């Protein structure tokens, strides 16, 4: 991050933006099935290419509502998101244990993953939540509070996909 | 019919559904400035990396993008959207120019132009035209016209970003 940019930021995530992301994903919880399965009825109305990358050859499962990868990719990004928070707020900065990240890294190179297409899932995560959560809690701080960590976990997965020159 | 395109073959573009594009881009019209900026703001909004294919910021000392190649590729693909409707409804085929479409696959492709900037923009185009029409006048049937006729534009554009067929 250029705000002070050298190779090691200050990853400034409060106490708050944590309480923020834990308590939206403490409801969202409570319906997991069907906010996974908005989540990527969102990424494929905004990037049909893509949940191509997932495509459902092994388990034959041709519709998008029984795509098994769809679910439990969801279920990752929302998880891992919600663990880089907590991290950010207790260590400063993503913890994803080396191997897992390198793991990361290195499948989502393999299918073309880009840029733009993080950005999409951020976007039909952070719709996903605003959607989902009472209009009483959603809020610019709540999403901010999940940008930024998600932006975190996927700068480290980043860090995997190309060379560290 | 599930191929991409179809370079002259089958393809139902109504006269209903070319009317429903012309009077929703005759209203939008009626504010260009306007929309191309709110249309820019979207694909931003979902594909930051996108925007960042352009240009920076200069115009006349102002934030907001006062930016005159902005407004002009946003209404290019209004317009030749529009066109391309047309086209499929006359000529049952998207009818650009052999040297304009030529001249629009090297330009996208020198710029990495790829599915997911696409389908982000088509997104935004689509977002662009609801938030802008009277809620009368939207429908699901306007939102198919227009990705129709953008669909098939893209195609045309993408034929000339790969070595011959
Ligand atoms: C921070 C966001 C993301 C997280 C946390 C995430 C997490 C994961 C995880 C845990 C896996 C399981 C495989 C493994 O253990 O490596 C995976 C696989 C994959 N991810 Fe993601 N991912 C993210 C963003 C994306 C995006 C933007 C796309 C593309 C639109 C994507 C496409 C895939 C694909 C296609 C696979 C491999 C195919 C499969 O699941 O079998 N991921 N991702
Ligand atoms: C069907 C949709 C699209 C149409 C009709 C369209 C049309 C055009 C046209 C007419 C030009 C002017 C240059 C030339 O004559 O070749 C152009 C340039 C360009 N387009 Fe598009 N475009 C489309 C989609 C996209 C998308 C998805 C992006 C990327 C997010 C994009 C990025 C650019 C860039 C960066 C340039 C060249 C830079 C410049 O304008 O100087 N275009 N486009």
């Amino acid at each position: 991050a250029l705000v002070e940019d050298n190779n090691a930021v200050a990853v400034s995530f409060s106490e708050e933006q944590e309480a923020l992301v834990l308590k939206s994903w403490a409801i969202l919880k409570k319906d997991s099935a069907n906010i996974a399965l908005r989540f990527f009825l969102k990424i494929f109305e905004v990037a049909p290419s893509a949940s191509q990358m997932f495509s459902f050859l092994r388990n034959s499962d041709v519709p998008l509502e029984k795509n098994p990868k769809l679910k439990t990719h969801a279920m990752s990004v929302f998880v891992m998101t919600c663990e880089a928070a907590a991290q950010l707020r207790k260590a400063g900065k993503v913890t994803v244990r080396d191997t897992t990240l390198k793991r990361l890294g290195a499948t989502h190179l393999k299918y073309g993953v880009g840029d733009a297409h993080f950005e999409v899932v951020k976007f039909a995560l952070l719709d996903t939540i605003k959607e989902e959560v009472p209009a009483d809690m959603w809020s610019p701080a709540m999403k901010s509070a999940w940008s930024e960590a998600y932006d975190h976990l996927v700068a480290a997965i980043k860090q995997e996909m190309k060379p560290a020159e």
